[PDB]
């Protein structure tokens, strides 16, 4: 049964099993129970077919014999649509189980007691510094006083911006099933388990696996953006909402342990969450002003609902009858004006007596939270509400105030100790999540603002903004930014795009400012791009204009950014507007699509240095907002070192980073990982501003510059100049099929990365590194040693290589070869072959530079997790390849096996969507 | 710090410490943290005074030097009222902490693997049979088939009737604090605890101890009976509500393990809870018809609220989209008639779509549960409601039905496994708690019914029921039980007592029958007593009359019970009415007040035998309802053997027992104990009907009869015939003071037991055993051996002695001597001395019969718990003794120490109430 499955799994991953290494055991137990379920639901025959696919794939992952892929292919292409769907569902579900098991292993893996002190320790969760160890290094090694460390942390802000799962927003219900599977699993391994508890936990585990597997409706319609946002907010309930105060309490403990005798102030804004879900409309016209309004109200509804749903518990605890005057007076006020009758609440449904004074205060907070929640709900569903302003909270201060009053009163009556329990936790939740637990960024591309302004200029009869030079655009924008009359009259002609863009500003002017964060400009190139958005916000008389944040994407745009920023910072109107602060966004995957990932990485390092210097010179504080695709978006320990690798002064007390949708599950799904994620963000941010990495040696810059010219040239000659690259890309990847659910340049970065990730080839991540390495080594043999010294000694270089190496570990060029054979026409097959030759050569240079014989010999726990997933992913790759063939070629047919599954009109496109989601869930983050 | 406190505590309890024995450690850690809290809240000086009281008391418990009591007395009588109150609060709170620690030790104490098979194993929680071991003994040793065991359990009923805490109903808020203290404590001892988790748990433990200590308002007013009922219902939320389905699932596992391949049916009524809170008005005119109406509505409100508060969770899980026709049709019905708009619920606030069919069904159940709850709330607060019948549940079947529909649909779609998760748990909760989680018994005394009937007869002009003989009463009652016209006209004259009794019947006629259980007749003596209540219920045309249950209290009443029952069962009207079933109540403490506990125990054994035989002869099924004071009301393992000790056929598939208010905390406060309580009730009930204890040898009956004559004579000559016993009782105990917040015969059993428990003397439990033993041994030396054989071999005798021995272990005649010296006049001090001499002699005979050198050498874990509590209780006894002196003698004064406590007009009676509650919480159950 179990032992035999353990046996097969163990062959896949040799390693040195101590007591805390249970990952293979976990996976065996889950696969075993899932196979019983499949047999039950679908029959022994189907179960055996799954087992056979698994076996062939595991054998292929052993020796990589192409024959095993062919057999696997023969089996899978012989299945009818019904059986295909069951098999893709099965293998997708096994990937999710394996991920949950891995999360449990990471959570309980033992910490290394004596850390070597090298920066490399910060790349691995077993060795990284926790917040206290970070405090102690800063005190003992950098000679900071405890007070200086405390004071910097109090002024620090970490902002985490959640973006949508590129493929599969996981619904709340299923998430909760996944959590209970993970728990049953952990409890099965609890010390001293009685046999009956074990028997019952076992049957509970079986049941939860099945419930999750059978949560599988294939819903005709794409998910609406409102549903995608709500799905994307599920992690707050599952872990983050409680996780924040647990981490802030660990900060209190750590402070205490370095001799600071106060708690971290409950209202220091150390942690802030934001979102792009319903705010980013770049290249996405489904994101309408109505969508943006709805996700603001949803965020407000959920936030007030989360406070409301925990206030009764706090009321129960706050039974104390000793209070100070201030609160006594307020309680007697509320008590006198108090309703004689039933409130339809679970717990305190009769009038609260005045000898329960804290309950009287908190009872009023509950009524306000309830009304705040209901208003938002009526605004969403009915389009408005008769609930008035003084019945709800419109600012966070109104909510904090009575809580602070409870706190002071307890402190004044001798009960400080009690105040620092749930009350303190609640205060911290209010201060972190406010009235909208995420602030929403708006994003739209620069050309849309140009178009809007052009419609205005031409209607005014003064010419065409689009025809104007950069100087003229600046001049006219600054004149109108101090203009005395509005720009927009009621008969301005508006195309649908122009209207859609203006109406977004209208929503911004109408909704409360605490709903919003930054206004990000995609494809920004110039000063005027930023002033353009400033003028539209001024025209709509927005009381608190959103800060305007350019996103410079292409290499050329990155090179022009410094002069653009310098010109902004020189303009009095703008300096006055921004009040000493500017945020700029970089997009790793964006820049990498333009120039190759190697050159984007190096150019982004340089551009950040240059912008930081320009900000200093102008006395402006700069925040760099990290978009997706960087070493800082990996999650887990690698994020810790990535943060510490940043160029000096680029953090300076304020971190803003994207948490990519495909990473959210690993970062925040399990509560220990959620805690350790918050911790490494806060610790690294703190450390970096007081302990910058080494700046590179001049020889290293020069070689980096030389390598970038070559990397870019290789990347661009393959991707942009080879006239048949596009055609090869459309055949070898599922790119076209993903898109229906101006070349690569007008293809967006997520489909670019995603399409090549699906085939296990990952061209967007590594292409260009090979030529860079080879050219450097061949120009001068000494460069091999220089590169190895950079890997060992230069944190930027180290993390940049490690991310590529992880992506190689998820790669398998045999999958791409099978796709070439099935999908690509014969005359392009040599092209596909030469790319595979570049992959191999590039991987081998990287290995040589890293000093590794094998992929990830640095990080065997990460390699182990990747290897355990591989057979499942491989089965899905093969299923997908033959599915694409059938879909593309209505005359491709094979003899079909009699239907295998029992029960007791889905098509090919349904099977495809299942493979694509499962493969993406197994690959998680790459480029 | 901790070690030194461990040292002092350890001296008090020598024993053989293995790894699972942490009780002393727990108590040290709690006392240590509490002392820091006292120092904080009240100053070092006060802390030191507490410590000093503790030390003196612990020393006195060591060697029992009277000098240590005097010093303790000198210290405590020198304190002012303020400091007294703090000290009594402190020692009360320490008792509660010690009890929580003890509960944790019992929960985690290791089970003995190889049980010796002797019945004595069933007296101890480490050795008792769990439900599977009970199944296996019945199969393997009594040759029952698995099917016969399954079938008997399916037809079995266990009913547990909750009665009010005689002294201190613990409020929900404080209960929850106690639970969190207990948890912090358990988690502090979790294997592999990180130091920061330990530091944080520590600070959490400190905080919860303090929060509990500061939940201490001294509220002028007695608690209203409605508040006492609500306090008394808190255990359902804390543990029982979840505990029931956890135990029923263990039954499923156990069945499976003996080869039965189905679950225990979800609707078999195996477990039922009932209540006397707001139903018992015997000797209590504060229990009015309005009180009874309110506690019915409260029970209905809470029950529907508990289902409502867990239905959203079940809705979340029940995301499945596969359903059968039956449920599909019902879902589309509900969906079509569905409200377009906001429901003010935490989770599913928009309209539920029809592709979530289980949520549609459960959404309707939620709305009904909500309306059912709101109706009850308006009926309580406003006096009526416009909410109509078809908007709520009026019968349990209406609630079960949609749940059963969900269950069948899952089973039919292949998801039986999922159905047997939370859905099954929910079905079982509905089937066990129904629409009123407790059914309420009414109790009133026979004379009140005589009085009501007398008012009727005289108003009718036909004479005086009270003047009528038993024969005439029977005759007239049977005639009117078939009468053709009502008895009660609108001008019937009614005193307040008569009206109060008639109006109770009116409430019974108006409220739903599922609110009520039995109508218990206190002080029942005759056939006519039972027919009297039957006639009043018929007069009020009650659609489902409550079953009428006599409580025969005195020895003479017990002796007349058989002829009374025989006459009832002979009467056609009555036989027809009861439909093959009769319940009779016995009251151990009641009978023991009349005749001494020894003779009551033996007489109750005989009367139960005799009633069982008479029931058989008449083809009636008999339930014996166990009132308080018996070996079956002990709780813990001793209850298991007590149940098995019952005379043969007195259970016969239906157990009904009182869970005494002072036992509820131990039985149901901690979740493991709650589970093991439900388990031993169900296991013992099952076993007994198939495995009766040995019936006694004739020589044993005869000696028991002889011993009873002597025991009764000694008990009655002290308690009733000594003309100064009453006067001595009023001085030596706090009986009078308890009562203000016809002799002993008209004193109620709870004040009798409670008053003597307070002084640690416990006369009501042991008096009479001494003469019985001595006379038996002196009449014939062989009787010592016969008695020892009875102890070893006869379960009744064994359990009856064990309960007395436990009470001796809680006794300390030195406390009674101090009370004599402080409170009793000089001329009665020899009387008090001679009682102490009887105590000693009685204890020593008991020890000799049990074969013990020391008290409780049988049960060292129980002795350990009692000893650890003793110093706290002793401090309270002394504080109380001097308090009573001050209260009784306005010219008793002592030099008072300058006020010791800090802060940053309570009197003597407040200090007294604190001592009385703390002493009762430390003593728990005795007689």
């Amino acid at each position: 049964k179990l032992a035999s499955i353990d046996a097969q799994l163990r062959l896949l991953v040799p390693g040195k099993v101590s007591e805390d290494d249970k990952l293979v055991e976990y996976d065996a137990l889950l696969l075993d129970k899932f196979l019983d379920i499949l047999q039950d639901l679908h029959g022994e025959d189907l179960k055996e077919a799954v087992q056979q696919c698994y076996e062939l794939s595991a054998e292929y992952e052993g020796k990589h014999d192409p024959k095993k892929l062919e057999e696997l292919g023969s089996l899978l292409t012989s299945l009818d649509t019904g059986d295909s769907i069951v098999i893709a569902k099965a293998f997708s579900h096994m990937l999710n189980l394996a991920n949950l098991a891995e999360e449990l292993q990471i959570a309980y893996r033992r910490r290394i007691k004596l850390k070597s002190g090298d920066f490399a320790d910060e790349a691995n969760a077993t060795t990284e510094s926790d917040i206290e160890e970070t405090f102690k290094r800063l005190v003992h090694k950098l000679n900071k006083s405890p007070e200086e460390v405390f004071d910097a942390l109090k002024n620090q802000t970490v902002e985490l911006v959640l973006t949508a799962h590129p493929t599969q927003s996981v619904r709340r219900s299923l998430l909760q099933k996944h959590g209970r599977i993970r728990n049953c699993l952990a409890q099965l391994y609890a010390k001293d388990i009685t046999p009956d508890d074990k028997q019952e936990l076992d049957e509970a585990l079986h049941r939860e696996i099945q419930a999750a597997f059978r949560t599988d409706e294939i819903r005709r319609t794409p998910p609406t953006p409102q549903d995608e946002m709500r799905a994307g907010m599920s992690y707050f309930h599952e872990t983050i909402w409680k996780g924040v105060p647990k981490f802030l309490r660990r900060v209190d403990t750590a402070l205490k342990n370095i001799g600071i005798n106060e708690r971290f102030p409950y209202n220091a804004p150390l942690i802030q969450f934001s979102s792009w879900m319903g705010g980013d409309r770049d290249g996405n016209p489904r994101v309408t002003p109505e969508v943006t309004r709805d996700v603001c109200l949803l965020a407000r509804m959920m936030t007030s609902n989360m406070y409301f749903s925990q206030i009764e518990d706090l009321m129960i605890e706050m039974s104390m009858w000793r209070c100070n005057s201030e609160l006594r007076v307020r309680a007697e006020e509320l008590y006198r004006t108090a309703r004689k009758d039933v409130k339809h609440y679970i717990e305190f449904w009769k009038r609260i007596p005045p000898n329960q004074p804290y309950r009287v205060i908190l009872g009023d907070v509950r009524d306000k939270l309830y009304n705040t929640r209901e208003r938002s709900r009526h605004l969403l569903v009915d389009g408005k509400s008769d609930i008035p302003d003084e019945a709800v909270y419109t600012n966070v201060e109104q909510l904090l105030e009575p809580l602070e009053l409870c706190y002071r009163s307890l402190c004044d009556c001798g009960d400080h100790v009690i105040a620092d329990g749930s009350l303190l936790d609640f205060l911290r939740q209010v201060s972190t999540f406010g009235l909208s637990l995420v602030k929403l960024d708006i994003r739209q591309e620069s050309d849309r603002h140009t178009e809007v302004l052009d419609a205005i200029t031409q209607h005014l009869g003064i010419g065409s903004y689009r025809e104007w030079s950069e100087e003229k655009r600046q001049e006219w924008l600054l004149a109108e930014l101090s203009g005395k009359r509005p720009l927009i009259g009621p008969d301005l002609p508006k195309t649908e795009e122009v209207k859609d863009c203006l109406d977004t500003f209208k929503v911004l002017a109408e909704l409360p400012s605490d709903c919003f964060g930054a206004y990000i400009i995609s494809m920004a190139t110039s000063t005027s791009d930023v002033l353009a958005v400033e003028l539209l916000q001024r025209e709509y008389h927005i009381k608190h204009p959103l800060r305007v944040v350019p996103l410079f994407e292409k290499l050329a745009d990155l090179e022009a950014a410094p002069a653009a920023m310098t010109r902004l910072f020189s303009m009095d109107w703008y300096r006055n507007r921004i009040d000493g602060k500017q945020e700029v966004m970089i997009g790793y995957s964006d820049s990498g699509k333009d120039a190759g990932r190697f050159s984007a990485a190096w150019q982004l390092y340089k551009t950040q240095e240059q912008i930081v210097k320009i900000a200093k010179e102008f006395g402006v504080k700069l925040v760099i907002f990290h978009g997706r695709g960087g070493t800082v978006g990996r999650g887990g320990g690698p994020t810790h070192l990535a943060l510490l690798s940043q160029p000096p002064d680029t953090i300076n007390g304020s971190l803003r980073v994207t948490v990519q949708g495909e990473v959210i599950e690993q970062s925040f799904g399990e509560e220990h990982l959620c805690f350790r994620t918050l911790q490494r963000f806060c610790a690294a941010t703190l450390e970096h501003g007081m302990n910058p990495p080494i700046s590179p040696r001049p020889e290293w810059r020069e070689l980096m510059d030389q390598m970038a010219v070559v990397a870019t040239e290789e990347y661009r000659s393959v991707v942009f100049k080879e006239p048949r690259f596009v055609e090869y890309f459309r055949l070898a990847t599922p790119e076209l099929e993903f898109g229906r659910k101006g070349g690569i340049e007008s293809l967006r970065a997520i489909p670019w990365i995603f399409s090549w990730t699906q085939t296990r080839f990952h061209l967007p991540v590594w292409l260009g590194f090979g030529a860079a390495f080879k050219h450097a080594i061949q120009k001068d043999s000494k460069n091999l040693q220089m590169l190895q010294e950079m890997y060992k000694t230069w944190p930027f270089f180290r993390v940049t290589i490690d991310l590529v190496e992880m992506v190689f570990a998820k790669g398998n060029p045999g999958i791409a070869a099978l796709n070439d054979k099935l999908l690509v026409s014969e005359d392009l097959r040599p092209f596909g072959e030469s790319l595979r030759a570049n992959y191999e050569e590039t991987k081998n240079y990287l290995l040589k530079i890293a000093g590794h014989k094998d992929l990830l010999e640095g990080d065997p726990y990460l390699k182990q997790g990747i290897r355990l997933r591989d057979p499942y992913i491989t089965t899905l790759n093969v299923c997908q390849a033959y599915t694409l063939k059938r879909i593309r070629d209505p005359n491709y047919h094979v003899t079909l096996r009699p239907h295998i599954s029992k029960e007791y009109a889905p098509g090919l496109e349904d099977t495809l969507i299942l493979t694509m989601k499962g493969i993406a869930a197994g690959m998680q983050n790459t480029g």
